[PDB]
């Protein structure tokens, strides 16, 4: 119940609406966590909630301490962090509930929290680090050993979100204006209402700017400066949402001086939290301590809106954001924690955008390395991304720091009103993006041993693998190895994600060792896919054609699914009639010879580098018999009225096909991916309850959670959490030790076993130069 | 409680449960009555009487050793009035301590059962709270537990009415269909115990007992793949045991 | 039967006793080996033994040689030692022989002999290294990849017998002085008597010099050095017991000039013994042959005595000892064969001499470490523990060398006739010395990489391990991570010892990742634990009061052993009735309360880092039903009744419990091992007549030797062999895998694996820093 009290829009808003001097408002921090909890978890029984606040205020009372941010803290810190060996860590027991309460809340207050009124030895100089980790010397000793791979960060650029609420504090106006530009977007709306129904763009600035002066205030008393007299004038939490109070016919200012240069860094915050949890280590007073209950739940409802989502970003254009993420993935240690590391970043459309942030990424990484060893560096302040790549020649594999290996992204967008064939202008900025990339491969062809990837993210529904193909073939031959694919991640059907894989892998031009991605449609068992959906799921129809297709193709052999498969030729078949608008009679084979043809470029033949799959299509069209293909292809990329059918909408019935055929079909996926040597970088990720429900057990093997036709697939790990703050490779490492040890009753070797085998699998399908 | 399996009753529960110290007490004296017979359960039922006797001596303020054969006694005298002997028709049951108070070995259960009742700080010790962890007690402990109940139960002939109703997903989760005995729904120690309907639906507008009973035999055809006589067959046992325990004059 | 010639106090009487010139031996020798055989090995069957010794006297009859040293260690190199590959090797069907034969001969000889009569090829200078190990290339190679790691190094010192043997003619007065200051003890009279019965510290002394001069006028005959005159007064060994010969009139020194600057070093010695054996390689004067043979039966009895066992140990706190330590951890090649070094030292009691030991230990780690690598060591001459710390700041974890990890012991030691509170004394002592230790960590808390862990060793019946747990957690508030504690090595009874295992868990703050010890009492079964013990064990009543409160607790759930938990109760309530002078009743339940109660610390508050356990009890004195608990354990505490009642004995059978019942309170204290992660550090060491019957294999699953409900428990290794010469952790490595190899029919591969699971083992939960 601790996390309410500390990630609440009702006492949010409660808290900075009333006055300072108010006192006594327990009746309405009770009142607003049930309604905060009924908005969050809404099967708590609504007695379990009672009793679980009866037991909090219980414990205060006992302990002497008032209801607020301060007895939170130290509650929450004494019931997850401990001191063992070396600094802070959480229980292997309490690690779960302490990352789904990282969901929720930050760490940071709670660390501060557990330094002040819990320290270890007074002989080991803490300095703040995130995130908490428990401890087993098992899987420590494995980490010393064989380190950890990272094969996938893309989430909010590459760092926590935890850092984003100081860069934000930093850059409030560059916070305000993404927040506008981007809150006329529909999407965004319903985030917000969804988050805060009444947030808008006014009162995320004025929450910021409560923000900075609440934590200007606080860092006064937390260094115990003369409480300067424009405090008394502060009567009401509102009127910290400017940049300057008024005692009496003046304007005073917020600001005060900071013992450290960065005032915004994460040691900074920590510094001053730890000082005022110190002097409030007895007790507080009531208006200080609400300012800092109201900093906490800004905080937390600012991170909570970030983690659930361009400018903000271009600030991440330095090489400082980058230098700290190879710090951070280097541990505390003089060996790094983490050996090879795959970092992914948008690909701008200026070529000087694309320069600036790869020499920025080129420059953090050599500064990194130059804290680390010590050689001759040629240039010692290298200043252009040839210099800097002498200097990275000269770094052999040891294997003391981080390897990089550079991916650039490729966002699919939805496609727009008007366009010659779907995806028209979305294959354009595409275009427009690779040849940028190949130019600078040309123009440094030192750059292909840095630039290892062409990964395709995004929202999968918005653009589908066969409109990559030419793009990654191009690139293939401009000297991009190595290809990656988001597939599976999100779907209208079940079938349709499988489909979608299929259709990545047979289309895609995806050689041995390389990487798909989520491909959470072929681990998702039926059985947990459909469990708060309803009977009906309505998707387009050029997805249920496809899909029809694809349930033909993958159970004509199988003897036990023929009447699936026959069904879904029948349905194929009616369903390409209107689709097309055609009067003659269209067998599934055409249709399958068809949809065989999307891996060709639109603007081929049928409507230096790129001559290649521009005369692709010269071959088909030589082809004698390939006329009612070639047409009625021609007519799917181009013709209005097919192009607005394959836009409508049609119902499918959740057991369309059985749990049996679901698992069929995505064990005919498996067998594909294990025969074409295709890796899977699964991070852990809505129907699941418990963690132990996760599909990458299923694909490790576990007892009870394989299926009996299941193919291995060779899964890599990835740090890629949508909804916490502050992981890592090591948190995701331990959670998914502490749940195979406690939930599946594995002994710590056989764990360390079977995640050992995923983290080396991120070895083995690296994508960094040999 | 007795339906309702352990494993569909913890699934968006917090890892603590949060419970008063007397409903704490008086279930760590049950656990140990049930479980004192088990050989598969006597670490757990061991573990109840020690934490009983630790409970007990703080909500009591004892000084001297209270064992979990007396908190036993103690706890036997709930059915007792309270404005009995301790503290016309009512006349058998203002007398029923009497006989309590005669028998000279129940001093020490009658004095605490005298401060369980009227002493002020056993009464704020009653409504303090404690945590309990969500697994105190295994799957099977629990499922024993409920056995037993569900033995003493068919062994009083003691009929449940069970309307349809948290922590289920979909109807087929029901446990009136563990109750029924449905294949993968029964646990194997289980015991049949006079199920009858109710048209009491909760979150519902418009039911009735038709609504319900079509309700129980749609799922059974459906979900359960029972045949419609079977279905019909499941549902009528419990709709007669309706009448079989009807209150209505005969 | 060779063993008896070079280990026999009656031959080593009877010919220091008679005159040089006597000749004709032979029926005496053969006498008393045969008094020699039936002392030490009493079960030879009084036949095999004369069949033996008609053997070796055919042998030497039929090679012409004569009965003395020379034949008998030319016999022995024979029969053992090759060469084979680099060096000189045992067999590896005869390293177990070779074993048992260093429990009581010194192997420098036999080398030296083998070096003389059968050298390897002369080109592979040979440079005298011990012990000397067999051959394997698997073993070879697994040792090269991953090193040997050492987590229990606190027999003699941390030093082989073999030069203790040598250090002490380097100072027969210290050494005498030692055995003089301690044969005042019983426990040494009891020793020396069972032994040698006439020893005395005079003959003491006497052996020695005697030893000495052996040693000066052999290296004469060695060099070849005209055999001053003074050697024909000397007629009758007694002679030689003194530092000066008398010819006529004058009094001649025997000491002589020597090659190498150190006199007393084992290559001195191994060159004096290889010259002396080439000069006489065909034949020897009997009286020096004598000589020899009486210096060698000097040695070997110095040694059993030393190996069966303060000032001589103070006398290692230079750094030559830790030196010569770290370089014999070290292989002869450049990378280390140990990686993972545990080094344990008494505490001293006075600031200046703890300070005195740590900085020997600590230079001696940076000598060692710059004769492996070169580097900027800022102090080219370190003179405190500060500029050796600077100096070791700058060393990377590479592997090549040693890595050391300091633990200090707490020497346990047996209560005394009046105090407080049992071991009132002994804890005072320990609370000094952990005193100090954290001032040193305070005034230098770089000390903290260093100093790791804090083990309590010495007898186990002398002080419970409750005793220790209020030190144990103040010194990890002073910074020292893991801890490790003896138990289950001697115990009145299996249960006994099981019961201390027990308590050690529930009691010490043992954290995850931490080691017990050797743990015995879980490895050993019943079978073979009660083979020549007496039917009845007396113990003390505590022991057997705690040990049936232990059965009961274990037992309870157990449905098949319910008749013996309750026997338990009911004589645990009848021996608390008189241990306690009862009046009332008490329950097995309020025992139970009483004796958890064991960790706190008795003058806490019924009797700054501190105060944490000086108010421990406060807790325990504000439950309000914690009465009759308190009372009963503060007159366990202070109660002169009850404590002459707690040193009252009492009589068990032996079959008290089954050995069914045994075997499950192992087991069930396995399970709380492996749920704790707590490793055990098992050694090779009364009860085993082969080493195939060591309780390492149980632990380790073989066939045969594990028992159903066995719980695996993270086994390390470590080199502490109570009674041989010269052993070493790779000789330890090698005889696990010989006798795997042999005696369990397991292949190369297989019992590589078991020993590298062990060795692994150390690595996982070692004390470095990480
Ligand atoms: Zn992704
Ligand atoms: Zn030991």
């Amino acid at each position: 119940m601790e996390r309410f009290l500390l990630n609440s829009t009702v006492l949010l808003y409660r808290l900075s609406t009333v006055s300072l001097d108010e006192v006594s408002l327990d009746e309405r921090v009770e009142s607003s966590v049930f309604l905060a909890q009924y908005e969050q978890a809404r099967s708590l029984p609504d007695h379990v909630a009672k009793s679980a606040w009866s037991y909090l205020v219980q414990q205060i009372k006992q302990r002497n301490m008032k209801l607020g941010p301060v007895a939170i803290l130290r509650l929450i810190a004494e019931k997850f962090i401990k001191n063992e060996k070396g600094g802070p860590k959480i229980d292997l027991p309490m690690f779960s509930e302490w990352q789904t309460l990282m969901s929720r809340v930050s760490c940071l207050p709670i660390i501060a929290c557990h330094q002040v009124f819990n320290p270890g030895p007074a002989s080991q100089e803490y300095s703040f680090r995130w995130p908490l980790y428990p401890y087993h010397p098992t899987v420590e000793d494995y980490i010393t050993r064989e380190c950890l791979h990272e094969t996938h960060q893309h989430l909010n650029g590459s760092t926590s979100a935890e850092e984003c609420w100081l860069d934000a504090l930093k850059h409030p106006e560059a916070c305000l204006r993404d927040f506008e530009k981007g809150w006329a977007s529909q999407e965004m709306k319903q985030l917000c209402a969804q988050i805060d129904p009444s947030l808008t763009p006014r009162i995320f600035k004025d929450r910021l700017q409560i923000a900075c002066n609440i934590r200007e205030i606080l860092c006064r008393v937390a260094q115990g400066v003369e409480l300067p007299e424009w405090i008394a004038s502060m009567q009401n939490p509102q009127q910290l949402a400017n940049s300057t109070i008024l005692h009496n016919g003046r304007e005073y200012g917020f600001a005060t001086v900071w013992p450290i240069d960065d005032k915004y860094s994460q040691e900074s915050e920590f510094c001053w939290l730890t000082g005022l949890l110190e002097k409030w280590r007895f007790n507080a007073p009531e208006g200080l301590e609400r300012l800092l209950w109201i900093y906490l739940l800004i905080q937390n409802q600012y991170l909570t809106l970030l983690v659930q989502r361009t400018m903000t970003e271009l600030r991440e254009e330095t090489e400082k954001s980058y230098l700290s993420r190879f710090k951070h993935a280097h541990g505390a240690g003089v060996y790094s924690q983490v050996r090879y590391l795959e970092g992914r970043f948008a690909p701008k459309s200026d070529p000087n955008k694309m320069q600036k942030l790869l020499f920025s990424v080129l420059r953090g990484y050599w500064e990194y390395l130059s804290a680390h060893m010590s050689m001759e560096w040629v240039h010692e302040k290298p200043l252009t991304i040839s210099q800097v790549l002498d200097n990275l020649e000269l770094v052999e594999p040891h294997g003391k720091c981080v390897e990089l290996a550079l991916v650039p992204h490729f966002i699919k967008r939805k496609p727009k009103n008007g366009e010659a064939y779907p995806h028209a202008l979305l294959f354009k900025d595409l275009k427009n993006q690779a040849a940028i990339l190949m130019d600078m491969l040309k123009s440094e062809p030192r750059l292909t041993g840095w630039i290892r990837g062409v990964d395709a993210a995004a929202n999968e529904m918005h653009a589908p693998p066969e409109l990559f193909c030419p793009l990654f073939r191009v690139l293939a031959k401009s000297g991009i190895a190595h290809f990656t694919y988001h597939v599976g991640e999100d779907f209208p059907h079940l079938i349709s994600g499988i489909r979608s894989i299929d259709d990545a892998l047979r289309f895609l031009p995806l050689r041995n060792g390389d990487r798909l991605g989520h491909c959470t449609a072929i681990g998702i068992t039926p059985s947990i896919w459909k469990r708060s959906l309803p009977l009906s799921l309505s998707m387009t129809k050029e997805t249920r054609l496809l899909d029809l297709v694809f349930i033909w193709r993958e159970l004509r052999s199988h003897p036990e699914l023929l009447r699936y498969a026959s069904d879904a030729a029948i349905e194929a078949v009616r369903l390409a009639h209107k689709v097309f608008s055609l009067e003659e009679e269209v067998s599934i084979t055409t249709l399958d010879q068809v949809f065989e043809m999307r891996g060709l470029l639109a603007e081929s033949e049928g409507l230096s580098l790129w001559l290649e799959e521009y005369e692709r299509a010269r071959e088909l069209v030589k082809t004698t018999g390939m006329k009612r293909p070639l047409k009625l292809y021609k007519q799917w990329l181009t013709s209005d009225n097919v192009r607005k059918q394959r836009a409508e909408y049609v119902e499918v019935a959740l057991e369309y096909l059985p749990d049996e055929a679901v698992v069929a079909l995505q064990q005919a996926v498996m067998a594909k991916m294990a025969d074409r040597n295709i890796a899977i970088e699964c991070p852990p990720t809505s129907q699941y309850r418990n963690v132990s429900e996760h599909h990458i057990f299923r694909w490790m093997g576990l007892p009870g959670e394989a299926i009996e036709g299941d193919v291995p697939m060779s899964i890599c790990l990835g740090s890629d959490d949508p909804g916490i703050f502050a992981a890592d490779l090591k948190s995701e490492f331990y959670h998914l030790f502490v749940v195979l040890t406690r939930k599946f009753g594995l002994s710590p070797a056989d764990a360390l076993r079977k995640v050992a085998e995923v983290n080396e699998n991120g070895r083995i399908y690296r994508f960094h130069d040999v």
